[PDB]
């Protein structure tokens, strides 16, 4: 029930993924195809191919205002020029790949897609106006800007201290080794104290120093497709508000207690950063049927996952390390335990309110990453994906010549490994 | 005999970094921070981070200098005797038993980017041109990492100097420049404004290089030392100038000006195969002795600056000093000068001059072939550790002998996995 | 429990695994070190190291005849010469690694170690005298010889036809894809017919063409250590006799119906050949506590194992594909199914007489191979092993040698992949 | 006058069809029927499972020129109706066909009798001439798998061997490579490499099989370059069994037992060198005649007359140097020119077989030289790549992208072991 389907705006998003071999007038005739169709020369970004030395890569920033001229441009690119063109569409019409950000800067177009009666603090006028304050800050956040520092009230630090003290007194014996290895660093350099709520900017700079992970403040719950897409760029969309103080041990939406105490410590581990990033890469362009399956894998791993540690079993999921009740429950004899196998984990039924009657126990973060990679090969998409941390852009792999470049790259790295 | 190698000098404060790991134990992390805390050292000068290989170890980044020399000797002894950790002492002054200092993070390039060592310069009796050099120098002196490069409006007289160098060199790129140069240059003309009547802004060029290979531009007032300039290449940071040469002599510049940087270095920096070659030279310089910094500067001279590369059965030019000089570009591709195959065993010890043309050029087989030779030459550089750049964190990983194989094994394992899912 | 502990003869078997750096007189003084103790110059085989260009690898074929002089020789190799020597011993005495064959020709030493009361056909003199014929053929069989072709009687082909007809009518819906992929080839080229019993030589030559697997005729049941050790060489020790015709659906011992219809078809698949070989490599030099655990893993996988195939589950174990009764049982609602996890599979209890109440479902033959290899890393032995199909010998690898031989293997496999992507 | 020998064809020739088939309902039945309905025996069409694709079958067709009429119809049906990728091997090397090459180690017997006696030393010796007919019959009747027949050498022949053996032995320490001087002591103790004794091929073949899996196949004389190189892909070294005439102990117009055992055998026991010679053989499988000669030229300046660096010195590893007292002392002098091994122009270098070599190529190492041959193999025009399977002793013909995915997963498993080590 944690899967949220993605919605579309009035403008939407359309991207044309195609390469072009350098020829006499080749780059000019492609820009002519867009210029002669009343498409601005700033939406058509051309860059050199990061694999083929003789090809250009095009980044088209379009929307639903190009529907009439799209059919003519795609036909010329496929028939006359004869290039492989991939049509991205946000509305996910047939014969089109669902839209996904190709660069880390493209995460801003759908960062405002956010999903009252029995919510805790609905009848609190001080708390209600403060939720509009944190939401407005997130709506105005753009990539590159520093996360705005918000002064927290004394009453909110009490809510954080209640969740902090109970969970910290249980981390030593119930949390995984990675959690208890990163957490002391967060207490000293990010101010992870009982009487202090850490700032997202101080945590974002810490995550960038450990694994390059970035925090982007969001007003609420993004769609499963948009949230996973951020993991491919090692960007963790998180909230900035805190839960209501009347019931400190319940939150229908991820609050700052869930993000900083559940996701942040494990995100500082590189082996875990690659696992969460691999899930995001599988979501890029994935169909709706497989976005939900990836959200289910995300539920039984990053959110409510167990990991082996010698002859014992510890918890690494964020929903367990941010919930005092289920943390004592996950490492007990009440629930059933099954080995992590994504062939049936993605089709496993679950609930978001009550405890999990069944948990999947992973062998290691590296083992879980390889399973997500193998599962990604079954996701119907006409290409594979690879992240380039130097440029913070996604490399779209389709040509066999690109694999020749990747094969020679591996061969060179192996040759360096032989010299020892 | 008048070379391009510039030895590095030290300031009054200098820079000192302690490289050491720590196995996680009961109170281990607390007693290490106390060792610096009890010596009135701020908890921001001692940055502790988890080890990216050993799950049970911490990695420490100590940002100190010469203002901590008295208490430093006591701290290092406790880390080696009491705590018992392997400590490598980086020092800017390069005292004995210490590894020469090198930046570990991309933000550490600001410490020595303003240390630069008016007579026969063209336009020495021009106060407007002199005062404008003071303007560009102040911009570089006040520039910090992360800040956007200030956009400077260039005068019409400066566009005349740029237009003369731009038009003459462009008429030779098709037949004399390498394929990589002629592949990037059309993109620079359309998206960076590489026109005859326009001088591109460094910020617009820096944003373009970040999209291609992640290369960044760092404004500098003049010529940095070979150690500091090469160290920036390890972070894919290209220290470059912002001023333009004087208009009296449009085909002469004693120092690299904006015409030399944007037309010689920038286009090739957008190529990934060339970006890795230049980065490997920078990685070899990190912590290298002075004898090998000059040897790397000589390799840098006969490759990145004045290097030729094979392209089928023909020979093209890829050096920056050739693609930014109308005279020497026509000279390099003739039968008059001597040509030798690029082999760093004797290329690094070749003598050259900066004023007159090069009597000898080295012809590389490819950027990939030259990259492997630089890494092979780096294995002979006496350093008690290896180095690797991490683009995710923009920091340098200090790898000993054991951590070398684990990094490559984990990298090959990831690269093979992506190749499997692509083969479907 | 299908685990059979290995016994030792009066002579036993002793092998010294040690390398030698090439020096002035080094090779001469080592051969002299054995020659000066009246040890034959043919039992001490010296070969070059397949990794270090400057080292020699020694294959010593000894036994209990050298026990008094062994302690003196080992000291010189460790103290004077200074080489790392590991003593293999069949009796599995302390400070010695349990013996295992290093070459494919060394499978002949313990091929006669075999484990009449309630057997079907005990009161049949024709069937009993025929068991003496198949046993004698196996006792005299040596490595390299062609498997002797035995003509089966009409009464035996009737027994074969009953087991063949029932299993063939059930293979399509119950057997895995690999089984139904090899079986049509076996019917056309090996004579897998209802009215014909295939010859072992014709089947052994077929397996060599598919996965390089070889058949070695044995008189009966070898020990678990000796049987698994043959898998490291892709050699399948099998029997040649047939079950008695009175009970066509019962056999207390593995008969020709179990070997040719249960083990042979899956052995022709490469993905399964690597899985069965990986289990054999883990047994080489393994302690007795882990030989039984490997036999237990072998029981719930190769013998009685299930594998997923989409959203369905099929059978690939040999005890299921050679038994019409249990094949309908394994893919029914009667038994309990559990995911294959060797953490408790090696300690899982079972029985050999009655059907299995619980089966382990593997994800794939490749997935099961990786689980066995991960389990093999925990087996306490002072070295690793790797099979060399070029020389048909086992390479003894330690921590430093593993990195070089694997990196050189990866370098070669990546290199050819670079050219194939270039068409 | 080069060492390249073009291959000839018999009246029957040899034709092999390389094609795979995905398993479907009636797929295997329609292929066997396609050959049965054209009077092609079901024993010439050997079907085996694909050693990579779990869902495909691999077909080994043993045909020749006596199936030409029905071949054109079958190949068209396999490509149009069934729709499978079919590669037609042909010995006569007609156009649109790949030159024939053995796919299995047993297929080396078909053209092992193709051998190309006037001014030869010992022409007026009836005992030596009749003895040449004796060794030829042993090779003509030899089939793969049989043990090499042991021939007792006469006292007069042991004298000829002793003259070549003693002279070469006094130079191996300072002129031969380290690998040669590392293997040679083992050959003296276990193969009988003595001055007064000529080793038997069976004893030598079993030694090579234990070291690198190399096998010796007795041949009556000189096979074609295509057939000889093709044997290297299976690590099979076609060699002779006769000895040179005793009148000229330091001359032999044809490779004799002195050249094979003293030049090729010791280095063949080195695994790094065994892969190098095998890599050249793999490049020859299906290569055009223009590239068989180029590979024979690379083989000439490397395996036959090649030099290798060894520290700051240069030693000899070629077989033509380690089996010739005159050219071995000459190659490591200042008279001939030395050049680094670079196959871009080495394969087009002109040479002679009679007189000494005026130019030698110096390799860096056996591992470095192997990669150069593999790089050269990528330019050889063939519609597939090759891989040898030592388990089945058969050559894997790779065309599809699914086969590469399976090979990539194989590489992934070995990398995982290296990470957890
Ligand atoms: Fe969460
Ligand atoms: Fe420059
Ligand atoms: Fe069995
Ligand atoms: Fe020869």
């Amino acid at each position: 029930t944690s899967y949220i389907e993605d919605n579309s705006n009035q403008n939407g998003a359309i991207s044309l993924i195609f390469s072009l071999k350098e020829e006499v007038g080749a780059l000019a005739k492609v820009l002519r195809l867009f210029e002669e169709n009343d498409i601005n020369l700033t939406h058509i970004e051309s860059r050199p191919s990061r694999l083929n030395k003789d090809e250009y890569e095009f980044f088209t920033y379009l929307d639903k205002r190009s529907k009439p001229v799209l059919g003519s441009i795609i036909k010329s690119l496929r028939n006359d020029i004869g290039a492989t063109v991939h049509e991205l569409s946000r509305d996910k019409e047939k014969n089109t790949v669902p839209w996904f950000p190709r660069t880390i800067q493209e995460l801003d177009r759908f960062a405002n897609q956010i999903l009252d009666a029995d919510h805790p603090g609905f009848k609190d006028p001080v708390y209600r106006a403060r939720r509009k304050q944190f939401a407005d800050i997130a709506y105005n956040y753009r990539h590159g800007q520093p996360i705005p520092r918000v002064e927290y009230t004394e009453e909110e630090k009490q809510t954080w201290g209640t969740v902090f003290r109970t969970l910290k007194a249980l981390y030593k014996t119930h949390a995984c080794y990675e959690h208890n290895h990163i957490f002391p660093l967060l207490e000293k350099y990010c101010g992870f104290r009982e009487d202090n709520i850490p700032q997202l900017e101080d945590v974002s700079q810490f995550l960038q120093t450990c694994t390059g992970f970035r925090l982007r403040p969001v007003a609420g719950l993004l769609s499963s497709r948009d949230f996973l897409g951020g993991l491919a760029f090692r960007v963790f969309h998180c909230t900035q508000y805190i839960r209501h103080g009347s019931k400190p041990m319940y939150t229908p939406e991820p609050d700052i207690c869930h993000e900083l105490l559940g996701h942040v410590p494990l995100f500082s581990d590189r082996s875990f950063a690659q696992f969460s990033q691999e899930i995001g890469l599988a979501s890029l362009g994935a169909p709706d049927e497989y976005i939900e399956k990836l959200a289910t894998i995300y539920w039984f791993t990053v959110e409510f996952g167990l990991c082996k540690e010698g002859d014992s079993i510890k918890a690494y999921g964020a929903g367990l390390l941010s919930s005092f009740g289920e943390l004592q429950y996950c490492l007990s004899d009440k629930p059933k335990l099954l080995p992590l196998e994504l062939e049936k984990t993605a089709c496993q039924e679950y609930s978001v309110t009550e405890f999990q009657p069944l948990y999947y126990v992973a062998e290691s973060f590296s083992d879980a990453k390889e399973k997500v990679r193998t599962f990604a090969a079954t996701i119907p998409r006409p290409f594979s994906v690879r992240y380039d941390p130097y440029t913070q852009r996604v490399e779209v792999l389709d040509n066999t010549q690109q694999l020749k470049i990747l094969a020679d790259s591996i061969n060179s790295e192996v040759g360096i490994l032989c010299n020892a």
